[PDB]
């Protein structure tokens, strides 16, 4: 009669797959992913470190754009992660068989990580990817170095309960500049009163609202770089409109309290 | 440009998806999966065994079939597997968070299960599902004993690494049914000689059909029924032609023997 | 010349290690552990609850106890933990093997069950047990029930990171009895100032500390009883002089200013 | 009255924790472990592999010892096992935490390493050590390459399910040498018939005395040197009297042999 419903892989905006060559953001600091999907690069005299991968699909493009920039799979050392979703985290297990590369992050992006994004919070196993495990587990504010650039974790759970905001200082014409990648804020498809596999989930928002204001940040970037107002397709003026992370503290807040009235009307 | 592919789900024979009624293999030992793809329930005294769960999506079909029995989610107390593909431990992840049950396999079965089926040795990433971790390591001839059916392991290794074939004796008009749940013996798409993943492969598949002509088997029934000649949809006649453990082991050979020829050819 | 030393064991105090009998709380709560180590049993018509193992030498004196208590190894259910030392997770891997129990722990007790105790965030290596993985991750605020009796989880982060209060109620003459089995509020011989392994300790020990001060409470348990004033072998009035939440959070913390004061001092 | 017994450290011989200086067995390989544990490393152009870790407060010894050698922890790349007991692979948690090192093992050795030893089919939790994830699954004669020197694993079972010995070609007064560093075949206290835990442990321990005395093996090396006869202690001649990988196998038969005996006779 009826047969079960075939598997659905999650299909994503042709955007977040479309392949870029690498945009420098700083004098160590290259957006090496996708034109919708950030995954950093940082170059040290040390080895490399890379924030995100992006989809699972984006392995060998990641791992191409790093030999363009000097970074054989060797000198990829550290993999640092937004959050363990499979649009951010997709390729890690490809990539720490491939390269050199160990994995820190906090307990609760590790366990999601280890377990492929399955049993979401809010997504169940809609979204999975190939699990990792995680060779370093950081708490809230620690700090890790490579090759003398400091990278700080601030958590900001909510868009996962792992979700974390990294920060380091670059330079750029001789200056400082201190970069903030800031964690998605969004809240797609969640229920987000009463929840009760997340029942403080409105108190870690707007916590992490605050966290975020109040980060050190001359430059934000966020995993879907729209959220922060950057074009990777712009060239020469893709950072130009970009939110500082008050802006987009308040865009999130603002986007969220709408939410949550929709919600209590729905 | 070219945006990267989209992840494509396995998608499989609506065969493979079509729910069925409990068929009743012996005195305590059901057929619960789908027209194509076994999972077999054994119900004791003591609480239930699951050997294997089928696709990722068949896990709900496999509860109401437990309830129709009389098997509650605390009644299931084991899941045995013949290996861990997505089209046979699919459901494990999500059975443990729903059930009591406990899983316990081979350290082969075991990390394949943990890595939800990616890193296939043969598929790489292309079926991945849910990861489970196994609560019990079991050995080539271990026996694990629940309500007093007494299940032995019977390492057949090829398929996957881990394939094991489970044996058991259930009663049927009362007289002793020795029941031989053997794994998988084909090799779909396999690189069989020289395989730097697997440099063995030849020589355990030899084994493995040695293995499975010799097991105690007055009831062959195999993952994938129409293996061992089952067809499910046939009501009292579904294990009429069923295949002896000998004559399948025979037939995997032969069909094993013209996939070497045709590679060597190709 | 000098060999390396021999590894140590940690030995604990005697009545760490004393086998009691079971205690009962209230009327489904039962103290089962040592005459110092609190291990609770929580019975339902559905199974049970252990709440702490103790030390790992335990576990056959906990299954002991659990038989004295009606409670079957297939009876035991759930585990949950306060902390994953040592002295308080032991014998969970070991419980796990030989009852049905299922473990449910946050993402920080999770990850640091899972390398049994190694790599402790101020002890090293020097206070490992057998490591276990947990089947549930839950949040903070996160309610399981069983039987009947909800617990529910509160955060109370700093002697480990995933430091946990449980809270249930119980009834005892007609009436009911808020239960509080709070955690551990010490720090012993930890670096509570600049920590790197832990930058936000102190905020987390001041942020737990209000949480003790304000769970329901009718009667407060801790895994070392002495830290509530509870005097197990005391018999009918092992309880009599037990501390409210309130006076536990308010010792604990006058013994932290002091820790810190001290700390600037040395 | 009688409290649980305190928890015993193993202790071993003072000679198995007795430093030394790293002993040259060919022109890459070099022994830096203590006088009576082996632990090999292999320099490459290309990085550097660790065979063997020894006991785990061994790890800062050999980090010292990879330094005399030129090896920063940024260049060991590789760790491998001969098996996942205390005293072979007790400091590998510690060891990738401080280097970049990965590691690459059987799945039986793999899960064993996991649980860090506990759990042991024959020792139950009597030697557990900090647990670590392997980063690579090997198959039976899988290779695997570091700087040109290939490694190959040959599974040999019997003293741990996961026993392996490696073997590798290396140079010596410009010929080759083929390095065989091949797995304890001990049963120290085992019970090996009938064992409801390793059912084919005598099979087993027959197949690897077979496989060892066919090993390439210009040069015998053992994770206990008295084992293959190496006395590192005694400099210039310490694998004067060294085994053959034949005379290795066939002593350790005749022993397996003789207990065997007594066992039927005890
Ligand atoms: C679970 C995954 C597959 C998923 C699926 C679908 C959407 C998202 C978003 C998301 C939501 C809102 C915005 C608009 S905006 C100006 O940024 O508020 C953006 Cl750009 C992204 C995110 C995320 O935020 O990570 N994840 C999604
Ligand atoms: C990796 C998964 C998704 C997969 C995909 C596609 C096919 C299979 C088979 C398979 C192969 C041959 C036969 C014909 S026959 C009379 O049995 O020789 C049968 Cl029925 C099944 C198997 C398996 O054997 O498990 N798995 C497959
Ligand atoms: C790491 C483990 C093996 C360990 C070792 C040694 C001590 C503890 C304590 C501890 C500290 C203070 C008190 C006095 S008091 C009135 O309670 O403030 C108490 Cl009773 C217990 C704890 C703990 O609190 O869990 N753990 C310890
Ligand atoms: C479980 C651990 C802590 C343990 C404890 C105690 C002994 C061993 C041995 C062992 C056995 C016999 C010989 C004598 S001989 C010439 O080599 O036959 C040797 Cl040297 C070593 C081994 C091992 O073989 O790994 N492990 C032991
Ligand atoms: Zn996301
Ligand atoms: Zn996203
Ligand atoms: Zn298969
Ligand atoms: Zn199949
Ligand atoms: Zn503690
Ligand atoms: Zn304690
Ligand atoms: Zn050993
Ligand atoms: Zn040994």
């Amino acid at each position: 009669e009826v047969p079960l419903p075939q598997l659905r892989a999650y299909t994503v905006d042709a955007s977040w797959l479309q392949p870029m060559a690498p945009l420098q953001i700083a004098d160590h600091t290259w957006q090496i992913g996708t034109e919708d999907l950030t995954a950093l690069l940082v170059q040290t005299p040390d080895g490399a470190v890379l924030l995100d991968g992006g989809m699972p699909q984006m392995a060998s493009h990641l791992l191409d754009n790093m030999k363009a920039r000097g970074v054989t799979p060797r000198d990829l050392r550290l993999i640092l992660l937004s959050h363990a979703h499979a649009d951010h985290a997709g390729p890690v297990a490809e990539l720490k068989r491939r390269t050199g590369a160990k994995v820190a992050a906090n307990a609760e992006s590790a366990v999601l990580l280890a377990r492929g994004g399955s049993d979401d919070l809010h997504f169940g196993d809609g979204i999975t990817y190939p699990p990792a495990n995680a060779d370093r587990i950081v708490m809230d504010g620690e700090v890790i170095t490579v090759g003398g650039i400091v990278f700080t974790a601030h958590f900001m759970a909510g868009h996962t309960p792992g979700s974390t905001a990294w920060t380091w200082t670059d330079t750029r014409n001789g200056k400082p500049v201190r970069i903030a990648y800031a964690d998605s804020l969004s809240a797609p498809g969640y229920q987000l009163q009463g929840n009760p596999r997340y029942p403080h989930l409105i108190e870690d928002y707007r916590r992490s609202f605050a966290t975020v204001r109040a980060l050190p940040c001359d430059v934000l970037l966020t995993p879907h770089p729209g959220a922060s107002n950057w074009d990777y397709a712009a060239g020469a003026r893709a950072g130009a409109k970009a939110l500082t992370c008050k802006a987009y503290a308040d865009a999130a807040e603002q986007k969220f309290d709408g939410q949550l009235a929709k919600e209590t009307a729905g």
